């Protein structure tokens, strides 16, 4: 299924602010993650790939064999905190930590990066990095201690003198809520990544797709799938409950609109969950709505009704 992602990055390195939207979606399901990045203070100071593994590994794929092996997805929705020291070899390092959890229906990542000791004339100051990456595996190990994980990797940078930059990953995710988390056995993730551009957009940016796999636990030896397919679910339903809205005050209030995207969402009310009734609140591209619901199946709609309607 297809969750939304929102991605928010404040960035400092060497002196150099910067700060890095980004939106998009992903599905587990596949293991696929389609994310354009903004550059929201203008122009980036560091090459756009030296932010990639720091710009939500929850959206990897898992085979069946291995879904004991989740740790991202199990300390869902509550989240974990992703900490790095990305060292560039010969240049500076990078250090980061993230708050990656749900909001909503949406998958969020609010990184902070502390870049230090760069050469002002390196492959990364200097901007010598080629607009390209590559595949790696994100050796995982438990971290039984701290009830998370710990992931090692060496991501590999190709620049344009034919050489290759290197930046050793060393990375630790603690969950945040108190409840069990699935600790894994030793495995790895195969990641592929493109980086593209859009040739419509103005700003400075960056368009990423990547293919995530688990792997390394061979075939002979889930709460987290389910709330991700969940999310999905719920995601496609705050759609059609925002193109049910558009289509309910074409009719009431005599207008002709047809809905663009869905933008934000937030369920409400201190009513309990057993009632199966709930209160939307949507905020549409020219709307509260109530809900009655087949206990019997979470996701199917016995009824609907659209109550107000004012694009702000």
């Amino acid at each position: 299924g297809v969750v939304p992602i929102l991605v928010e990055l404040d960035g400092d390195v060497n002196g150099h602010k910067f700060s890095v939207r980004g939106e998009g979606e992903g599905d587990a399901t596949i293991g696929k993650l389609t994310l354009k990045f903004i550059c929201t203070t203008g122009k980036l100071p560091v090459p756009w790939p030296t932010l990639v593994t720091t710009l939500v590994q929850c959206f990897s794929r898992y085979p069946d064999h291995m879904k004991r092996h989740d740790f991202f997805k199990s300390a869902m929705p509550e989240g974990y905190v992703q900490e790095r020291t990305i060292s560039f070899k010969d240049d500076g390092k990078y250090k980061t930590r993230a708050v990656v959890k749900f909001e909503g229906d949406t998958l969020v990542n609010r990184i902070e990066l502390k870049g230090t000791d760069f050469k002002e004339d390196g492959n990364i100051l200097g901007h010598k990095l080629e607009y390209n990456f590559n595949s790696h595996n994100v050796y995982i190990t438990a971290d039984k201690q701290k009830n998370g994980i710990k992931a090692n990797f060496t991501v590999r940078h190709n620049v344009e003198d034919g050489s290759v930059q290197l930046a050793d990953h060393y990375q630790q995710n603690t969950p945040i809520g108190d409840g069990p988390v699935l600790l894994p056995d030793n495995h790895y993730l195969s990641t592929q990544t493109v980086l593209s551009k859009d040739p419509n957009e103005k700003r400075d940016h960056m368009v990423l797709h990547e293919y995530v796999n688990a792997a390394g636990i061979t075939l002979g030896m889930s709460k987290g799938e389910e709330l991700f397919e969940a999310a999905a679910k719920a995601s496609l339903e705050i759609e059609e409950l925002a193109r049910f809205a558009v289509d309910e005050h074409n009719k009431k209030e005599n207008a002709l609109l047809e809905f663009v995207r869905v933008v934000k969402a937030k369920e409400q009310s201190s009513v309990p969950h057993w009632w199966w009734t709930t209160m939307y609140y949507l905020t549409l591209e020219a709307a509260k709505v109530w809900v009655k619901r087949d206990p019997n199946m979470i996701f199917k709609i016995n009824f609907k009704e659209l109550q107000e309607f004012k694009p702000v």
